[PDB]
């Protein structure tokens, strides 16, 4: 990564090898998780393209799920060419030339050229575009691994109401919509597919009841 | 995090990766336990909102929690907005406007500006703030994966002293109630719902008396 | 805790995660050994007083026990603040004010009371009072959960000498006891509740053997 | 390694037990599968060759595979002398002579030579050079130990379709050719080889569509 | 303990939380096998007095032996008595004063006395004369705790001969005696306490055979 | 150990917990593999002659193997007292004397001592001096450890080639000899040994063949 200090002091760092572990680690026991796109997020904070890129390499397996990250990216950075061509003309040495696509998503990763990019005023902000268009592509991949229709999420007569709950919300982090399209699920699947009685329960305290009033309510009296 | 450097020089730092892995372990092995609110306090000592939104986001499981405890910041937001109304209109160069609630929960934020309010005068403590209302979230969280009400705490004829006064205690830590309100439940319920034998000598030592007491008189049952 | 650096440069810390999870899994796994209480004093050097509470508050279960150490505390404070009453009147600027006992155990107190008290010279040296009071506490705990009599402990018939000898100087350390009274329990007690073909031979041995003696007088008894 | 410190100080540091477990856990756990590139160019980033010499021998097991990398090793160093014969006449003591191949892989060079060469300005970057030639041996090692033909691969009768995908590319990723070839073995063989069920619906999807499109498309069988 | 940093700098510092885990693992895994005492001296590199008394004193399990070191260490400290007494007088701010054993042996672990000592210049090596004090006992303990007589122990039929000079040898360090009487004991009794089979060859390799030649011989026999 | 640190400022340092922990743990489950050499070589780097005597003392189990290799450095240290006569007369003030080989086997070394012979000019390296022998002696040691006779491997019939070969050069790592005679065997022996099928592919790449070669022939059977 490239770690800033006190006193104005800025080093490019290698990776360490133990968050490099812990990367590996959640793919291998937990695979394409929920908490993973997050995690992810917190491990590249500071991070070059250059070793984001050797982050996505050493995950082993799924290697169907790592082609459809590998397209999403690419996909970007060709919208980044169309947006913003690099236009011609000499540069100055210790100038910096503005990025295109595929150097963001690190074919030609010189170091040089990334730690120039972050060490530059104002910040050319390459591991930001790279970052969030990975995150892009987790996301499609999450919702792949997320097989189960959101209309088929329901309580049995065993659940505890708690735990369709809990299906039911991680469903919906994992396959999103609209903001107003996921409220109207809240709204209306998440009492319908209750079992009759707990949904009887629901239905008195009304449609826009809260979540709390819900958790508080049917607990068992 | 936020670390404090040699002679009170701050900046923002990546997370260590065993630090984000210890925090989901707790999540992942215990639930939101009652243990968990000061383990919370004793990760969280510096952090940009941001930083602290993506600690609660890297847990998944237990959704139903987490979406109450989301809903629970945002109703605290909305109380941050109509107590400080936030100036619309312009500010001097230089000088920091207040936050808005979706600043303090990074739901409309950039990171530099979050970094802004700790590092300007006043340094508004605004990752203090925020991991305050997630407190309050994690609080009810617990009374939630409660499944045990103080009033009806019985010691049985056959249960030990020790495992009953272990029970009332416990479940003590988890009625968010006010502490004074605790110090009656301990005066009134832990001699009332005691074995029948046992209550006569905690009545005998009367009021006043310390734990040590209690449980030497009662050693068995 | 405090890191004091080259060139006398002190600074506060965070609580180390790793130090924390050790702290948590020795008392929830190994409960009230008698290793705990030195265990605690080799990690709680260093801390600032609310820190070093929020790592008593950390710890879970065994909850009886906990209360009776926040009732040890409180016994403290209430000491504290008779022997120290507070300097009455305007209090000057500069110089900390002197605490009263429940901001020693850290519920009223603020981050820079705690950095000021340190920092002074002199200083107050409030980590280590509070410290001496949660030891103190400690000790109370692991006497009420080691409940054999020491007076009382015998050997069986088909064992072999050592497991009572281990038996009995982990009772002793458990048991309140001047060096003088731990004097007189060893010439006392030690051999007298022997099992009866090692306690023939001890005697034999006379008194003035020491444990080195004994241990090799019944090797196979 | 060498570790970086402020101001450019280069000072090597011993290996550190934890990278060196490691590097041997991952070959425990996948041996010489794809993974294994990218992973050792993370943990030597700031490798000397002593210490890549050093990783290479404590391998366990695998030694004809171990035997065929020094022997890939011997013939880089024997490209390299080929192209810079060094040049005849003398050079004292301290001035950094040109290396020949056999000193740049380390037998025949003390440590201490190879970190001057490496650490002086300009440099001659003897870790780099090493370090390149064990990632061309581990290139072909990665082919040899890749046991299924591209052309071979069939979806099954029974086979789910995103398993096939994963086979496919964990076998073209151990078998890289130009990016040219490489995509078009990905527009011809994939689709081809599948399942004849699920070729019909991509061919009605389009003359070669995305891999997000052909995993929503292909769920079934 | 005492740390020097780069430059000849004594810092004293807390006891390291990991090296006191690993003491402390040492003795609930291992018990006192005679690997007990260089790790216990190699964990203990640095140590004041206080130190060292703390590891002792975080040992549970196994106490009887452990009450037998604190009399060792006693007696230790009246030979130091003997051998050196105290003088009267009062010293300067800037000298050290003599040590009684107690003080060596950590009953007033005044720490700044034990600073003192190992940084004043010419020093007292309080600490290490300790250590050896510590490290006596501990020889007497393990030899306590390897009851087998040495005199019985035999090859196996069954077993390998190899084995059965590993068991010889560890009992033989772990209850040592003179040189002399060792080395004559290492002739005889292996020889004779041998396999019919290897014993025959390894006096036909000669009346002084070293072992390496035996451990030649009797592969296969 | 001894550090030596940026700008070749060398501070003697105390033995690391967790590199010695790595190295016994590695010996006490894995044994005397012939990984052991290179991961000793790892875990030794800048000691001294008293830390590697302790880096063997702390280790346990194999006892025979263990007195094996102190009786090789015996040999070894009598070696150079042969060639080191020990010399008499006053020396130069800061000239460190010429080792003897008990100094350099450790025992006779006092700290000061070992710290002189890498501290003085010209640097005596009794600590490498040692560690050559210690290496040596383990050679010792995996040989003894190994079971098999190379001149005995033969591929089977039924058995695939890929495990022949992996069999043959762990073997030949664990005989000693020159690197120039391992080199003959694996020309010779590992053809002669192959089974019919695969002598025929690998005499028709003829005299001169590298292992990439001849294990890419034959994958087929």
């Amino acid at each position: 990564p490239i770690v800033q200090n006190l006193q104005g002091q800025m080093v490019h760092q290698a990776i360490s090898p133990r968050t490099l572990n812990a990367w590996v680690k959640v793919v291998e026991e937990k695979a394409f998780s929920p908490e993973v796109i997050p995690m992810f997020s917190a491990l590249s904070e500071g991070a070059t393209p250059q070793d984001l890129n050797t982050m996505l390499n050493t995950v082993g397996g799924h290697q169907a799920a790592m082609q459809m990250l590998k397209e999403t990216i690419n996909e970007e950075a060709a919208e980044w060419d169309r947006l913003h061509p690099v236009h011609a003309g000499p540069i100055a040495p210790g100038q910096m030339r503005e990025p295109r696509g595929s150097d963001i998503a690190g074919t030609t990763s010189t170091l040089q050229e990334q730690i120039g990019w972050m060490t530059h005023n104002p910040p050319i902000p390459v591991g930001e575009i790279y970052k969030r268009w990975i995150i892009l592509g987790l996301n499609k991949i999450v919702r792949m691994y997320s097989p189960t229709s959101i209309l088929d999420i329901r309580q049995g007569p065993k659940e505890p109401f708690r735990d369709y709950v809990d299906r039911f919300y991680k469903t919906l982090r994992a396959e999103q919509a609209s903001q107003e399209v996921k409220n109207w699920m809240t709204e209306t699947l998440l009492v319908q597919n209750a079992n009759p009685d707990c949904k009887t329960i629901l239905k008195a305290l009304g449609p826009g009841a809260t979540l709390e009033e819900m958790m508080t309510a049917c607990q068992g009296v």
